[PDB]
């Protein structure tokens, strides 16, 4: 199985690199990843800061979660990300993307003990 923080980590996190590297690098990662083995997955954020500095996300700006839950926590200062969206000629299973990188703020879910990361909800 895989807990829900490693999935995070997965999904979310690359320290390796400060910026979106290349035009390559969302068809590199989400593949890379496994977010594109069931299907595309339509966005995707990749941060890039070091697991410490998004773990304490958590304890942050409290805001509403997307979903209408409140445990969701907005980062104060803005983070290095990038942000992957699916293009058109992208077609299961060759899916394609747009990289895209940006400095904004994140806000997460966070949940148990410890209380980390489990979900992206928005950059802003
Ligand atoms: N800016 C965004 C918005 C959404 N997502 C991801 O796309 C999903 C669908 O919105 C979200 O739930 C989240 O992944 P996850 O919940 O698995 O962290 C993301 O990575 N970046």
């Amino acid at each position: 199985k895989e807990t829900a923080a490693a999935k995070f980590e997965r999904q979310h996190m690359d320290s390796s690199t400060s910026a979106a590297s290349s035009s390559n690098y969302c068809n590199q990662m989400m593949k890379s990843r496994n977010l594109t083995k069931d299907r595309c997955k339509p966005v995707n954020t990749f941060v890039h800061e070091s697991l410490a500095d998004v773990q304490a996300v958590c304890s942050q700006k409290n805001v509403a979660c997307k979903n209408g839950q409140t445990n969701c926590y907005q980062s104060y200062s803005t983070m290095s990300i990038t942000d992957c969206r699916e293009t058109g000629s992208s077609k299961y299973p060759n899916c394609a993307y747009k990289t895209t990188q940006a400095n904004k703020h994140i806000i997460v879910a966070c949940e148990g003990n410890p209380y980390v990361p489990v979900h992206f909800d928005a950059s802003v």
